[PDB]
DNA sequence: ACTCCG
DNA sequence: CCGGAAG
């Protein structure tokens, strides 16, 4: 009673219930959200997509009949303390079940679909429980687990629909931060899977939406450098778009090649600084070096710093590229 | 009395005596030898180079005066009992001290300088003492210990003079298996240093000759998952790292190490080099001989990488 | 493997 | 009245 093995059965029973409810009459805008961005019902079923019904306690009552006591459901982040009996957490929202590496269901990410929705946020997730650890949790991990270790690659993307779009386009290494910013436990988790024989060898690709978001991620490459900055990479979609919207406009090939034709994390940052530079005659040419040999100076890896110093003169214009 | 700290004291005092002896009259061939390949006195002082004097027992007496019993000096591998009294191990030679990673002298490596030298062998070493362990001992480790950990790169030259050259040229990760060839306990030490950050390269540097390919047929056989992180640089023909610095310069050695071939790539393209490859009949025979090699690669992702490139290496098939 | 020159 | 290498 009220232990991991029980609570994972509740979330599994809930996943089934929410996946059942996706096919109802009132779940029309939920299915339309998916098909609007090229996600058919077979894709929705692969990622466990679901709908949260509109009533007070449509889930709580369903699980209470299946045998689950309320205190277990409260602990699993499905039901909650109400006035006239217990009530549900999620209402009138498109759901994505969030699984572990093992494929055990730990929580849900719920998207808004209605203007009269009482909940403010565009996305809301399961609260902190014994099962659901926001800071370590990642969407897509159950599917990607084997492909990231085999391939020695991981593609980090922003949202839920970005992970679906990547997986359907062949990029099965794709995962998402899921509720908050990408962080240390997420890296630690991903890094552990790519390890072989007590050595890390793979590559760590970060996809971004718009340009400044990625420039505002490359900046922080130099912040600590304890991470695998040498094995980190950046991919930015053509001016404006993100992986989901890129798939609609230009098809599954554009995603495969966005990942393929990427840039190293330090390179992207350095060249971003040269991009915003005058570079005509010697005036702005020296102003480039002035500003971004400090950037090279900050690189702690001497093998890697020597490589960027070699190429620095060429990129600004004073040497042959 | 014959303890570990006693034998360290004896060896350090011996390295001091031998270093003083290098500035003497009879040590002129040793001073020339070093300076003849661009190692000045400042370099010689950095690595602690020294001359073993000519007589029967100049060191042995010198240490006995300082306090050291003969029994300790025999355990330290410095002296040995002759019939008319104690006598030195080394005579009339250029010595390099060999140290622990901390910087403590455990033994000595000694080169022949004269045609009338007692010992005809090219290099003498200290025997298996309580400190000196041939299988784990490495010249240049004291100087590189830090830099291989920071840089995540270890460079394995052959000779004593190659370690010297590399370090003066800026390759401060260079190291050398003195006495014996490079081995298991050396790898296990260098692998350890580079862990404490995850990854780590490991570059081997041979002369421009068949020595590299023979030590290399041994690239496939064992599981050896450090073979992904192994690399092989090789200079212009005939030249060790010491000779390369004489001809070309300090920049040539840096770039030799920086322009390195991976161990599997080196092994494949070595077999490609000894093949017809001009006619279309020649390309097929090459492709036939060196897919078994790509098949011997146990790692599947690494195997497929080398298969892709194989079409290119064999003159576009 | 027991019996010439630094 | 040597120690290494000769064999």
């Amino acid at each position: 009673m009220g232990s991991r093995s029980r609570l994972l059965a509740a979330n599994a029973a809930a996943a089934a219930f929410y996946a059942q409810a996706l096919q109802s009459d009132e779940a029309a805008p939920a299915r339309q959200y998916l098909t609007e961005r090229s996600f058919d019902a077979a894709a929705a079923r692969k990622f466990g997509c679901g709908f949260a019904p509109s009533g007070w306690d449509s889930l709580t009552k369903h699980l209470q009949r299946k045998g689950f006591e309320f205190e277990e459901l409260e602990a699993a982040g499905l039901s909650r303390q109400g006035r006239h009996g217990p009530m549900d957490r999620f209402h009138r929202r498109l759901l994505w079940p969030i699984r572990t590496s093992a494929g055990e269901v730990v929580g849900f990410g719920a998207r808004r679909l209605f203007d009269d929705d009482a909940m403010e946020a565009k996305y809301v997730n399961t609260p902190e429980t014994l099962l659901y650890k926001k800071s370590s949790v990642m969407f897509g991990i159950d599917l990607a687990k084997r492909d990231i270790a085999k391939g020695h690659q991981a593609v980090v993307v922003e949202g839920y629909t970005d992970v679906m779009a990547m997986h359907l386009a062949g990029v099965t290494t794709a995962v998402a931060s899921c509720g908050t910013a990408f962080g240390g436990e997420h890296l630690a988790m991903l890094r552990r899977l790519m390890m072989d024989d007590s050595f890390f060898r793979g590559e760590l690709i970060y996809v971004f939406d718009g340009d400044e978001a990625g420039r505002a991620a490359a900046l922080k490459a130099f912040d600590g450098e304890q991470k695998l900055a040498g094995q980190s990479f950046v991919a930015v979609a053509p001016d404006g778009m993100d992986p989901c919207d890129l798939r609609l406009k230009c098809g599954d090939a554009a995603l495969r090649d966005l990942v393929a034709r990427r840039t190293p994390l330090f390179e992207f940052a350095i060249r971003a600084a040269i991009a915003e530079m005058d570079l005509d005659s010697a005036e702005g040419r020296v102003a480039a070096l002035r500003r971004c040999v400090p950037m090279v100076g900050q690189i702690k890896d001497p093998t890697l710093r020597d490589e960027y110093a070699r190429q620095l003169a060429g990129w600004v214009g004073w040497a042959d590229v």
